[PDB]
């Protein structure tokens, strides 16, 4: 697939978590919501996002 650059958001769909992905080397109009379990190991990126939420 393509490469996750940054996590920009989180939501639940039917109770399951999804993240809004900014793809490396793609513009923002290419951002997509992906199941958390299908995002691969970018746990550092997920951690960054969650920290930013918790911050405010």
């Amino acid at each position: 697939e393509y490469v996750v650059e940054k996590i920009l958001g989180k939501r639940f769909v039917n109770g399951r978590p999804q993240v809004l992905v900014k793809w490396s080397g793609f513009p923002n109009e290419n951002n997509t919501w992906e199941p958390l379990e299908n995002v691969g190991n970018c746990m550092k990126l997920v951690s960054d996002f969650e920290s930013e939420v918790f911050r405010l």
